[PDB]
Parts: C-alpha cells; structure tokens; sequence
C-alpha cells in the first residue's frame, strides 16, 4: 500500500513521498500522460506500468511486508498480489535512489498541459 511505498522512498532517498514524489513531472503522483520529463519521472512511468500489469490487485491499499537484509529491500511472501506489488515499489525506490543526483525542483507541481507526446508501456 501507499503506506509501505512511502516508507521505502524515505529510507532510500531521505525525501518524503508527499510532496517530493506526489506531484513531480508527468507520472509521479497523477498517473498521467506525456513524455517523462527526466530519469526520476521515468521511474514513475515504469512504476505505473508495473502496477498496470496487476489488473486484479489493489496497490494503493493492499499492504505487504518487506525487510532489509544488508540494507537491501527484501519482499516477504504474502499473497500473490502482495508479492508483485512489493517488487513494483521496490524497483521504483531503487530507481529513485539511483537518480537522486538528477532530481530537479523545477519539475515539482509540473503543469498538466506541458505533458505532451505518447509512450506505451
Ligand atoms: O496519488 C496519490 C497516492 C498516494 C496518496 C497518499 C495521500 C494523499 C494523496 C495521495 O495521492
């Protein structure tokens, strides 16, 4: 759920999901359309696509458990949906950590109309 995901984000990046990643670019927070604005926005695009592969699951509210072995995020086994949502989130968190050096504040509260172009998953 958005509860575990936000906790991963904070531990990885040191930033708070809201509002650091809830209104960033074209895909972080609104789901959305357009061409990802940067690496971090690409993390969100892929994350959205990951959730998109789980039609019969509920990522926002289904809670899962995860632990950290040597700092590494480890998804604990739960239901099938829980295992897969965790992996989707785990990947986004790492992706965010990997692109921290490039995170830009000019993309916060990005206006919707500036999100143009297309990109399928
Ligand atoms: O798209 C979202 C995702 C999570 C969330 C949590 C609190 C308030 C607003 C939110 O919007």
């Amino acid at each position: 759920s958005l509860l575990e995901f936000g906790k991963m984000i904070l531990e990885e990046t040191g930033k708070l999901a809201i509002p650091s990643y809830s209104s960033y670019g074209c895909y972080c927070g609104w789901g959305g359309k357009g061409t990802p604005k940067d690496a971090t926005d690409r993390c969100c695009f892929v994350h959205d696509c990951c959730y998109g592969n789980l039609p019969d699951c509920n990522p926002k509210s289904d809670r899962y458990k995860y632990k950290r072995v040597n700092g590494a995020i480890v998804c604990e086994k739960g239901t099938s949906c829980e295992n897969r949502i965790c992996e989707c989130d785990k990947a986004a968190a790492i992706c965010f950590r990997q692109n921290l050096n490039t995170y830009s504040k000019k993309y916060m509260l990005y206006p919707d109309f500036l999100c143009k172009g297309e990109l399928k998953c």
